[PDB]
């Protein structure tokens, strides 16, 4: 089951030592439906963060892929910053977080 890596770095906000989570969801249209095909969460206290999904090429073949990246604070169930972009396998994909207007004090 040969695999290729969809990976890169997440940056673009300063966490300043605050405990955070990054939730990365990889989307693809699978027979015409937009679906999450993979998800990772990372616990971090600074950026940038290097990420990687190792996915079967059989699963990736022919697919547009989209990466949804969401920063939250640990202890607060709310998105503080996020990114949405098309990505491609085997490419170092730079994810640049965009702060919400309510950052860093967004609420659940
Ligand atoms: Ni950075």
């Amino acid at each position: 089951s040969p695999k290729v890596t969809v990976g890169g770095s997440v940056g673009g906000v300063s966490l300043q030592a605050r405990q955070a989570q990054l939730r990365l969801r990889l989307y693809a249209v699978v027979q015409g439906r937009m679906q999450t095909i993979a998800e990772r969460r990372y616990r971090v206290s600074g950026l940038p963060l290097r990420y990687a999904f190792d996915l079967e090429v059989d699963r990736l073949e022919g697919e547009a892929l989209y990466l949804r990246t969401e920063l939250s604070w640990v202890g607060v169930a709310a998105v503080q910053a996020s990114a949405w972009q098309q990505v491609a396998a085997g490419v170092d994909e730079r994810v640049r977080l965009v702060r919400r207007d309510c950052f860093p004090n967004c609420t659940a």
